[PDB]
């Protein structure tokens, strides 16, 4: 291992809405801190697409910038995660293990089909006849996990529902509820709408207004991490708390335990249901 | 001899109203990226409050720990700057320059008062008749010059207007909006809402959907800080984009520049009225 005392952390993009994401604001302050108190510096991929992301950590190996890394995202077959384990970085992963490898390699995860899981329960409490859980593009195992969660409670509870695949503009979200308008308007017909994340839930929201489509009035919303966005979007919004700078704070310890020396193959940081006004009834 | 070749960045807080908010993201990428080109680090302030702030400076300071700071905000009587002119550190403010001993140290700032007026002017051709600005408690230069800025655009036009200081604390602002509950379902009078800043806007449009008064049918409204929270906010409001990327890559630039060396007492960055739904009522 190299002597830098430096953690490299390599993400998704640097996109507005995903250096913006509170999520990762809260797991870069988790690890920094971390990091911080124990006298190692931390070093953010600035990088927007794969091939400059693999260009750009390759860069952070052979330059020997770094000690370790921790990878803010999971994916099968990740390139950048095979290229940790071609050129023998240690590493952490924040995500789920996916593969026989993955054994090897410490992973930080919430329980993401129990969160949705919670969540999806409680909207089916309220009383719904069918729900709609809406997603971002990518294989992301999140994804693939909150849906999950989303499909059992939902066909343990015998009830209708759809899966909405969107990238997060405007006019693309505007003609999917466009197509939903008079189903959404029906009084007779209780409906929920469900979203991956908070930055996306947050573009759902504006375009619910823009079509007069009330919550939770006429639909329920919610969606997952809860940060101070959620309790003040409009209206404010029932959302699973996943515990972002608690994340990052135990990514940042196992790294550090790795570089001290004993596999822990995966750490799992509870969530929290935060009940509010999108999913109660106004009387 | 012996620096470190690291640059202190100093906020007010940490919180996430504070930490989430892409103006101070913004910012503090932008000084970053400028600093990092020239070789030198930065060290991000964690405090939330004024004891523990002055206590991580002074400690910042007495344990050598960064060469330089830069104040990521401007309020009079501020202790944290009078602390780093009784300990000689190099300096700079992102803000308005307030006091007379001020004239030694750079500022980076906003044209806070003519972009207000821009968007006080903007809301009125419109077409208004009454205009309500709303404003978050604590004596920053920001919110003085936002107000100023209302108050003489608002006057000459010969409209009526208040002042309203509130705390982003929901059942406050909550009581605040069901007080012109009435006044504002009115279809005779036509208002305008404007908030200091994104982030206490968003507050503020909760509340307002709470009690289903409707933008731009309703009232109009408009804030300041561009960013993502306002494209896709309910519904997309107007703002002034004050530029924060920029303004950091300024700040980087001129605390390296009295690194290197004779100083330039203010430097402006432009900002950009952005006209959204909010107060497109036509």
């Amino acid at each position: 291992t190299n002597q830098t005392y430096k953690i490299g952390l390599v993400l998704k993009g640097s996109e507005e809405p995903i250096r913006l994401n509170p999520f990762y604001i809260n797991v870069l302050l988790g690890i920094s801190e971390t990091c911080n108190q124990h006298g190692y510096g931390t070093q953010t991929t600035v990088s927007n697409n794969m091939n400059d992301l693999m260009d750009e950590v390759y860069k952070m190996i052979k330059q020997r910038m770094v000690d370790a890394f921790i990878l803010l995202y999971s994916k099968e077959n990740d390139p950048i995660k095979q290229m940790l384990i071609d050129e023998s970085m240690p590493f952490i992963v924040i995500g789920k293990p996916t593969s026989d490898i993955d054994h090897q390699f410490t992973h930080i995860d919430n329980d993401n089909i129990l969160a949705s899981e919670n969540l999806t329960r409680h909207v089916i409490e309220q009383g719904v006849d069918e729900l709609i859980f809406i997603t971002e593009k990518g294989n992301f195992e999140v994804s693939k996990d909150r849906i999950q969660g989303f499909e059992t409670v939902a066909s343990q509870f015998n009830l209708d529902y759809q899966i909405i695949e969107t990238s997060n503009e405007r006019e693309v979200i505007l003609n999917y509820m466009q197509n939903l308008h008079t189903r959404l308007k029906d009084p007779n017909i209780k409906q929920a709408i469900i979203s991956l994340d908070a930055m996306l839930h947050l573009a759902i929201l504006s375009v619910l207004y823009e079509l007069n489509i009330e919550i939770p009035k006429d639909v329920m919303t919610a969606t997952f991490n809860d940060s101070y966005l959620t309790e003040i979007a409009s209206p404010p919004q029932t959302c699973i708390d996943i515990k972002p700078r608690m994340l990052g704070q135990q990514a940042g310890s196992a790294i550090l335990n790795i570089l001290k020396n004993d596999v822990i193959e995966l750490v799992i940081i509870d969530t929290e249901l935060k009940i509010r006004k999108s999913t109660q009834r106004e009387g």
